[PDB]
């Protein structure tokens, strides 16, 4: 097993983190027009899941630490097809904010997106350092979309997750959409995906669902109203352990919340040994909290 130790930026406290926090949601409000006005929380979301996604827990190997999507190996990640757009909209952050490490930079994104989306609070660690191109994981860590539960149940095993986590990680499938271009599979998932809710487990449960082709020739879970599941989301439905959890958030926004936010934070720091004396996580004030 390897060791990350999280380092704090010198000298850096929550003043500074709250900066970027800041001036990442403000970006979040100017460049509205992306992915048909969708914007770009459900792209950062996503790129902060997939930098923290690459980790194996059996050695420690991946993982959100070393910012290593920075390198071609992994930008290039088929798995990745898309990313680069959540990317670019953080160059002008990392260009303002030169001293944040790029996995506390691609990580805070996620953090910033969920909140401002009006989701959770998500307590949030600072400390990651970057480490060199060998470092990068091989393609091939992060999970597809064609596959049953019993699939990614195993999947997520590697990132030490257990099925309420994985169902609740899930959830984050009421942002934003899939494009053919970007996986082989194209539409949202509901009405509201620029706006934090539990509305996944409500379209999964309440849904009319019919097995098509799309055209890129993969099946996926499509319903009158427009909206599709990839069949591993469909897959929660499938699984009776799964259904139960899908049930319960479905029926309850608050237990959502707070699930969401543990185990989003626990993916975003997975690998990470922090300090007995590091500063405890932050908590960030939204811009509406602020005035801003
Ligand atoms: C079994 C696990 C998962 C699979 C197979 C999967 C698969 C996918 C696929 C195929 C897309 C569409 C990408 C595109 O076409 O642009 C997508 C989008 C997305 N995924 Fe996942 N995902 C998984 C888990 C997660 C988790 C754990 C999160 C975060 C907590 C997440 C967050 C997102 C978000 C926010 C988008 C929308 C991106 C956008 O609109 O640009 N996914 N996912
Ligand atoms: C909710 N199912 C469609 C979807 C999958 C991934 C991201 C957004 C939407």
């Amino acid at each position: 097993t390897l060791v990350h130790v999280a380092s704090v930026e010198k000298g850096r406290s929550y003043e500074d983190f709250q900066k970027v926090y800041n001036a990442i949601a403000l970006k979040l409000r100017e460049d509205d027009e992306y992915d048909n006005y969708i914007g770009y929380g459900p792209v950062l979301v996503r790129l902060a899941w997939h930098i923290s996604g690459t980790w194996d827990k059996h050695d420690n190997t991946g993982g959100s630490y070393g910012g290593t999507y920075r390198f071609k190996k992994e930008f290039n990640d088929p798995s990745n097809a898309g990313l680069q757009n959540g990317f670019k909209f953080l160059e002008p952050i990392h260009k303002e904010f030169p001293w944040i490490s790029s996995g506390d930079l691609f990580s805070l994104g996620g953090v910033t997106a969920v909140q401002e989306m009006q989701g959770p609070k998500i307590p949030w660690r600072c400390g990651r350092v970057d480490t060199p191109e060998d470092t990068t994981p091989d393609n091939g860590r992060l999970p597809d979309a064609d596959k049953d539960a019993g699939y990614v149940r195993t999947f997520f095993q590697r990132l030490n997750m257990n099925d309420r986590e994985v169902v609740a990680l899930m959830g984050a499938h009421a942002l934003g959409k899939t494009h053919l271009k970007n996986s082989g599979y194209e539409g949202p998932g509901g009405a509201a995906n620029n706006v934090f809710t539990n509305e996944f487990y409500l379209n999964l449960l309440n849904e009319d669902w019919k097995l098509e082709k799309n055209d890129a020739n993969n099946e996926q879970w499509d319903s009158k109203s427009g909206y599709m599941m990839l069949p591993t989301d469909y897959s929660l439905i499938q699984d009776p352990k799964y259904l139960s959890i899908v049930k319960e958030y479905a029926n309850d926004q608050d237990k959502f919340f707070k699930d969401f936010s543990k185990a989003f934070e626990k993916l975003l720091e997975d690998g990470i040994t922090f300090p007995k004396d590091a500063p405890s996580p932050f908590i960030f004030k939204t811009l509406e909290e602020q005035g801003l």
